[PDB]
């Protein structure tokens, strides 16, 4: 098959104040939803669902990706890498439901955008267009990774999605939201104590809290602290790699940089695969509820 392009179509006239209000309605009802396990919110799903929709992309071949959104087929949704992130979609339905026009994937990618900036991170451009492709091109299971690794293992997973070093570290701060939970992933426990708020706490555990190798509930080896903190083989390896390593400890010591870094990395991390248009309009930066005093 050769190699497809996917060209950025902007929903029919629609422009920056139109994408405001999906923001909006996303970000109002994850302050209404509030009680959702156990009251981290929903803010942390969203994330992880923009990334795992994002992430199927590979280079050699432009399939998978945000663009078509296909995570809404059987084959992606029932893949074993994405169980828990069914409460995310379903998060999202009332707010396709108000705002049919929006596509699939710009709506996955978006609600990942507005949960980073909600829980107080950086401002992540956004760009939409993304276009709703047939079932058959929803990329087969697999493509995500595996959390039982070591840092030759996240390096070489990283570059099939054109993602370097610096940006690799960049992107794992993202480890600071929510939690692993055993019946998902075979993995359980929070990795800090700002569940629900975006700071550089990710890089700091790592750092700072003493680390013991144990086996959880599901048999797995995760790594555990005694304040109640877990890191997954895949994120420890980050203090193991010495390259890795002196990344980490830029983050730890440089909350500015790391949100800077951070935003350049996930709207990448988003737009992997797709080609926007010389006229397309710039990417948006959205305000946040706090900033419009809603
Ligand atoms: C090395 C690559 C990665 C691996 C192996 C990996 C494994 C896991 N990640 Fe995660 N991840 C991102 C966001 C989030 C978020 C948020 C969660 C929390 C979900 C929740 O429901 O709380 C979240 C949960 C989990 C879980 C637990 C799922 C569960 O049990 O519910 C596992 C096992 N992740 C990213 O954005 C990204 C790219 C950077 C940090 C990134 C990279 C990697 N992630």
């Amino acid at each position: 098959t050769t190699p497809l392009v996917h060209v950025a179509s902007v929903e029919k006239g629609r422009s920056y104040e139109d994408f405001q209000k999906v923001y909006n309605a996303i970000a109002l009802k994850l302050r209404e939803d509030d009680e959702y396990d156990n009251y981290i919110g929903y803010g942390p799903v969203l994330v992880r669902l923009a990334w795992h929709t994002s992430g199927t992309w590979d280079k050699h071949d432009n399939t998978g990706g945000s663009y078509g959104g296909t995570y809404r087929f059987k084959k992606e949704f029932n893949d074993p890498s994405n169980a828990g992130l069914q409460n995310g979609f379903k998060f999202l339905e009332p707010i396709h439901k108000e705002f049919p026009w929006i596509s699939s994937g710009d709506l996955f990618s978006l609600g990942g955008v507005t949960a980073v900036q909600e829980m107080q991170g950086p401002k992540i451009p956004w760009r939409c267009g993304r276009v709703d492709t047939p079932e058959d091109t929803t990329p087969d299971n697999g493509r995500l990774p595996d959390a039982d690794k070591d840092a030759d293992y996240v390096r070489t997973f990283f570059q099939r999605l054109n993602m370097n070093d610096r940006e690799v570290v960049a992107l794992m701060g993202a480890h600071a939201l929510g939690k692993t939970h055993l019946k998902n992933s075979g993995y359980e426990g929070p990795w800090g104590a700002a569940n629900n708020v975006f700071t550089n706490e990710f890089y700091l555990n790592l750092l700072n809290e003493d680390w013991k190798l144990e086996k959880n509930d599901a048999n797995n080896e995760q790594w555990d602290s005694k304040s109640g903190y877990m890191m997954l083989p895949t994120d420890y390896s980050l203090i193991q790699d010495p390259k890795y390593l002196s990344i980490v400890k830029e983050y730890a010591n440089d909350q500015d940089k790391f949100f800077k870094d951070f935003s350049k990395a996930f709207e990448k991390l988003l737009e992997n695969g797709i080609t926007f248009p010389k006229d397309a309009p710039s990417p948006f930066i959205f305000k946040t509820l706090e900033e419009q005093g809603l």
